[PDB]
DNA sequence: TTTTTTTTTTTTTCTAATGCGAGCACTGCTAGCAGTGCTCGCATTAGATTT
């Protein structure tokens, strides 16, 4: 191992560097980038330049992953302006400075890193996998569009309950008993089974055959015990003079005793072997019981039979491994092809699909594409790595040129073993790499907790119980030797343990005296914090403890929860940032149901009062009393939830919701109440998920029945219904030792440090192939492998939970007991991480765990007894507060503009089904229809098929359509197919501006002074317009230098033809005030022609209004379904006038 | 193709480990009996993580 300069390490082939915690592995990353960005180093360097997009970065979190990025953007912008500078005040910089040759190139590199910065390949292992996928699918073999699900927990009990479906129905009751005797159903199957179905298979030792069947084995078993049944009947009266003539001291075996075992053993023997249970007075009769109790230098009874009880109760009987072992593969494989068949993937699926695809024959191809787009790539928080992303990291950049790999990472940190992460396989990397770089020097904590550390870890010898992993002492920088935290005028030691009072504590009276201590001593430093006493000081400078600064780290949930409630009790503020739980399962979300419940039918008495009783609306219980007398007041709340309802419809969820605080001083009363903020909080959020579910659903009761859903299944693993942050303000922050990893907290708690626990469970790995091997028996042999790495684990944790803090860090200790007798003896302090390093490995008692404790101290580490903690709660100082109004509006906004249509401002063929739909489909007939050629039967028989219509139709309509096309028209008696392609536009689109607000009265006068039609009609009513007037004309057209306009219209005026005649289309006219209509189509192209015809004149080149009743067009009535009608000049002068000023 | 009624609650782990109490065989002390060493059985209590 070799001291680490960023500059001088050169980027080829593999290269590792380790360090210990906070000696700057994440700071040396930016410095790597920056000489990757530059190619600097000479010898050391790169053989070319790179570029942002060719630079792979993998860190082991998202949030790291997005400091990474913002550091390194940083680093840039400061590196670009001292290249332009020329000078700089940091010490890289500057010998970074002085290693650039040209500088004006260099700033011009940054620059263009800088504008790429968006597209830094800086990911997680998972987001890695997943962008190599998409963007070569096609050598993986995978699909383009791919969709993520980030819980397979359905999917994984469905596939539990199929194969249990399959495999435990069919069953005989006989072997059926067996099973039900392991496990109770797919649910409890499904448990045992979960951690190995996730990540890569484990090897199981000793695997049964492959053929072997369920009744097999239960032969098997039950000729087995059959034989020693057997051999017990043969020998049931022999055993009694054996004993009774060899010497065996009879105290230990009693001659009653011995009668009634051999009753009872008599007894299961003529039983029938139904199933497996053994009566356990054959433990006392086998050889090596015997053999133990026996006279010194007497004879010992020996019998062939005992031999057998003994070589039978070696080893247990049962189906478990087979049943395992079937369902560890049928399972799997059953969630791969589901989820191939959904199109979906995973994490897991992810990784292991890329390593599939790498394996595979293609994926040599595959290689070179992830190994061309990223030449370089940094790894970092190697030590949790998992086999499959070693096998990938390796066949993609081991031996290739001109690729260079840099892995980081520190084994004392690996943590996460539980998620399938491996230390050995981190070994096996370390072995396989020749070159090794180190840091040296603490860069994180004041120099008390370094040497605090490496006193604690220098106790005994191979601390971590790891050959590979050595220990040495570090160093603290020049930087933080000004470090100091002073408590009430006095220094505090650097670690301090707090040990607690007595012989032997149990695990719950430990977790509540620490979680007491812990409280009591953090309203202490925050009381003594408040009046400027308490400061974390760098040399002069200094600064108050804040609620903020101080973070108590926990292993699992329910200890977080027992450490915030004794801290609540306090009445100080604390916050859980592992907190997985989801809204809906408060309180909230159900008086949000029944609020909901109650606006939704007000009419029931029964939800409205239970909506009304509940905790957020505040009332008393007389309030409820009086108001379940009194009619008024319950009639105005009917009222109120009435009026509640129309704006639920209307405006939507979150107006209604408003209205509804607003109007019950909800959110005040909240607030004033001690506590209400939360609750506050979480009506808000609720609020927003219910508004954004709502925009969704149409139904206003649909969104009822989501929220009820939700409520009935909350959904932890989602990320929008995960719990919001109480306030903004200071919080302690209660955050696990895994969430924990890369971060930085002043000040530091570990309540619960020394609590452990023991693995039951046998899965370890082989000492010499480094390969993960499940035991499905218990052989104690494997149970101890995996005890012993259970304990590095809990050592690995410890150091990480220790070396975070920076000024001060307390834990507690106290004399643990695991065992319930022999209290008075050997505690179990020393199987916990901590203790094993404060009793160097040796079991002691109470008095010996003091004195080691005593031992331990020196000038930065002191202890003090933990005693339970004065109940008074923090005393906080109110502030006054200032005169508050908000601003009003003088100016309103105006509506006034607008853009309408006519519709917006109004506001046999006769048998022929009528609609929008059929009359949008006999307009759309017209659009695209040539009227200079015959209709052809083909085409209508298209165009019914395209509505659906009945073909029955297509003879007929076809004549119709001709009926329509050989009309004539107005006295110059046009042809609709004497108009050819040059003559015609039709849906023509206009746009008519409106000046000055359009008056319904100002315009009706004068459309019925001009028009009888509109003096027939009541006036036109509607509101003020201003703005743009849209539209669309049927058709215009042109005959003998002539313009017309002509509008379809399918209307059923009628049932006969007589309500298709002159007298009865101006009445239709006037009932669907068709009038201004037209003439606002007439305005149109009247303006449209003055705009385009150069000397234009009204009366010469307009030729009037044509509205086509097309059932009304009939061959044998000239007049029926057409009319025309021609406005008159000055009432469109006058109308053009006021609709320009 | 016509129509009437009615309002309330119920359940909760399992395995394991020990402490004591009762019974008994052996055996040493002054043939029986008290001590002792032991052992089985019933009741009581503790504990069950981490992206
Ligand atoms: N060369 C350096 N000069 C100045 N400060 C440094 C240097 N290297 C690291 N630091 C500081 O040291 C602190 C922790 O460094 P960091 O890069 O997190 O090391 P680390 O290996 O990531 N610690 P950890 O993630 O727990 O293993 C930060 O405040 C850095 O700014
Ligand atoms: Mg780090």
């Amino acid at each position: 191992a070799e001291t680490l300069d960023p500059l001088r390490l050169p980027l080829q082939g593999e290269r590792l560097i380790e360090a210990s915690a906070g000696t700057g592995k994440t700071f040396t990353i930016a410095a790597l980038y920056l000489r990757l960005l530059l190619g600097l180093g000479g010898s050391a360097a790169f053989p070319r330049p790179l570029t942002v997009e060719e630079l792979l970065v993998v860190t082991f979190t998202e949030a790291a992953t997005a400091e990474l990025r913002g550091r390194i953007r940083s680093n840039i912008h400061e590196l670009r302006i001292a290249c332009l500078r020329e000078t700089t005040d940091n010490p890289l910089y500057e010998r970074l400075l002085e290693e650039i040759d040209d500088k004006a190139q260099a700033a011009q590199w940054l620059l263009l890193a800088e504008r790429q910065m968006d597209e830094a390949a800086v990911f997680t292992i998972h987001g890695f996998c997943q962008r190599m996928l998409n963007l070569n699918a096609f050598e993986s073999g995978m699909l383009f569009e791919q969709q993520l699900i980030e819980d397979e927990s359905l999917l994984r009990y469905q596939a539990c309950a199929d194969f249990w479906r399959r495999h435990c129905y069919p069953l005989p009751r006989e072997i059926a008993q067996v099973v039900f005797e392991t496990w109770k159903g797919p649910q409890a199957l499904l448990r045992d089974i979960n951690r190995y179905l996730q990540g890569e298979a484990p090897v199981i030792k000793a695997p049964p055959p492959d053929d072997e069947t369920l009744a097999s084995r239960h032969a098997q078993i039950v000729a087995r015990i059959d034989t020693v049944k057997q051999q017990w009947r043969d020998a049931v009266g022999e055993l009694d003079a054996l004993i009774e003539s060899s010497g065996i001291d009879r105290r230990k075996f009693n001659r009653s005793n011995q009668a009634k075992w051999i009753d009872k053993i008599s007894a299961w023997a003529e039983e029938e072997t139904n199933s497996y249970q053994l009566p356990e007075s054959l433990e006392k009769f086998s050889q090596r019981f015997l053999e133990d109790r026996t006279k010194a230098g007497g004879e010992t009874p020996r019998h062939p039979l005992f031999e057998a009880i003994d070589q039978l109760l070696a080893e247990p009987l049962s189906i478990r491994d087979l049943v395992i072992t079937r369902a560890l593969a049928e399972i799997r494989e059953t969630v791969a092809r589901e989820k191939r068949r959904r199109g979906e993937l995973g994490f897991d699926d992810m990784l292991s699909r890329l390593d599939s695809a790498l394996r595979s024959e293609s994926g040599e191809v595959l290689a070179a594409a992830i190994r061309t787009r990223f030449p370089v790539a940094m790894i970092d928080e190697f030590q949790d790595t998992d086999p499959q992303q070693y096998r990938i990291f390796r066949r993609i950049w081991h031996h290739q040129p001109e690729t260079a790999l840099l892995l980081i990472g520190d084994p004392k940190q690996a943590i996460y073993a539980f998620r399938g992460a491996d230390i050995f396989t981190y070994m096996k990397a370390r072995s396989e790499v020749h070159a090794h770089y180190t840091l040296d020097t603490n860069w994180r904590s004041a120099p008390g907790m370094v040497n605090s550390v490496n006193k604690l870890f220098s106790q005994t010898d191979d601390a971590f119980m790891f050959r590979e992993i050595p220990f040495i002492p570090v160093k603290s920088a020049g930087k933080n030797q000004a470090l100091r935290f002073v408590f009430k005028g006095e220094t505090q030691p650097a670690m301090k343990m707090w040990l607690m009072e007595g012989e032997s504590c149990g695990v719950g009276d430990y977790q509540s005296t620490m979680a007491q201590v812990c409280a009591a001593q953090i309203r202490d430093w925050l009381q003594a914090g408040q009046r400027g006493e308490a400061l974390l000081m760098n040399g002069d400078d200094a600064r108050p403890v804040r609620a903020s600064d101080i973070s108590v780290l926990v292993r699992s949930r329910q200890e977080a929860a027992q450490v915030r409630d004794a801290l609540t009790l306090l009445e100080i503020p604390s916050v859980y940032l592992s907190n997985r739980d989801s809204v809906f399962e408060t309180l909230e979300a159900q008086e949000m149901l029944w609020l909901l419940q109650a606006v939704m039918t007000p009419e029931r008495e029964n939800t409205l009062r239970s909506a009304l009783a509940t905790s957020m609306m505040g009332l008393n219980a007389l309030d409820i009393e009086t108001l379940n007398n009194d009619e008024h007041a319950w009639d105005v709340v009917v009222e109120e939830f009435d009026g509640y309802r129309q704006i639920w419809r209307k405006r939507g969820v979150m107006p209604m919701l408003r209205a509804l605080m607003s109007a019950r001083n909800i959110a005040e009363n909240l607030l004033a109440t001690a506590g209400g903020e939360r609750r506050l909080t979480d009506i808000l959020h609720i609020s927003e998920l219910l508004q954004e579910a709502g925009t969704q659903l149409e139904s206003e009761h649909a969104l009822v029945r989501w929220l009820s859903q939700h409520i009935l299944e909350p959904d932890s693993n989602a990320s929008s219904q995960q719990m919001r942050l109480e306030s903004d303000k200071h919080l302690v922050q209660i955050v696990t030792i895994h969430k924990s990893k890369g971060l930085e907290y002043p000040l530091v708690w570990l309540p619960f440090i020394t609590n452990f626990r023991v693995q039951e469970q046998a899965f370890y790995h082989d000492r010499h192939s480094f390969e993960a091997v499940l035991d499905l028996n218990a052989a104690p042999e494997s149970v101890d492998l995996a005890e012993a790495e259970r304990l590095a684990e809990d050592l690995r944790l410890l150091y990480v939970a220790l070396t975070r803090s920076v000024w001060h860090c307390s834990l507690g200790v106290a004399p643990l007991v695991r065992r319930r007798g022999d209290k008075k003896g050997d505690t179990d302090v020393h199987q916990s991480a901590l203790g094993r390093l404060l009793q160097k490995g040796e079991p002691q008692d109470a008095a010996g765990l003091r004195t080691c404790i005593e031992a331990l101290c020196d000038d930065d580490i002191a202890w003090q007894t933990a005693q339970t903690g004065d109940n008074q709660p923090w005393q906080v100082n109110d502030v006054s507060t200032a005169e508050l109004n908000a601003k009003t509006l003088q100016r309103l906004p105006g509506d006034n503009w607008r853009v309408t249509s006519y519709s917006g401002l109004q506001q046999t063929p006769h048998q022929f089904p009528r609609g929008a739909s059929p009359g949008t489909f006999l307009h759309s007939l017209f659009e695209d229809l040539d009227f200079t050629q015959p209709v052809d039967p083909n085409w209508v028989r298209e165009k019914l098929e395209l509505g659906g219509f009945e073909s029955q139709w297509e003879p007929v309509l076809t004549e119709w359509i001709t009926a329509v096309l050989q009309a004539p028209l107005n006295e110059t008696g046009v042809s609709l197919s004497q108009l050819s392609a040059r003559n015609k536009q039709v849906e023509m689109e206009f746009y008519l501006p409106i000046s000055e607000p359009l008056i319904a009265s100002q315009l009706d006068t004068l459309i019925r002074q001009f028009d009888p039609l509109s003096a027939g009609c009541p006036p036109l009513e509607f509101m003020q317009v201003r703005g743009m007037l849209k539209g669309f004309i049927d058709l215009v057209f042109r005959h003998e230098g002539r313009y017309y306009l002509l509008a379809y219209k399918s209307n059923w005026l009628g049932e006969d033809s007589s309500a298709y005649t002159q007298q009865a289309m101006a009445a239709a006219m006037q009932a669907h005030r068709y009038d201004l209509q037209y003439q606002l189509y007439t305005l149109a192209l009247h303006r449209y022609l003055r705009h385009r015809i150069a000397d234009y004149d009204y009366e010469h080149h307009f030729g009037g209004v044509i509205y086509l009743f097309l059932r009304g067009v009939d061959k044998e009535h000239p007049q029926q379904g057409i009319y025309t009608t021609r406005p008159n000049a000055g009432l469109i002068a006058l109308m053009d006038e006021m609709f320009a000023g």
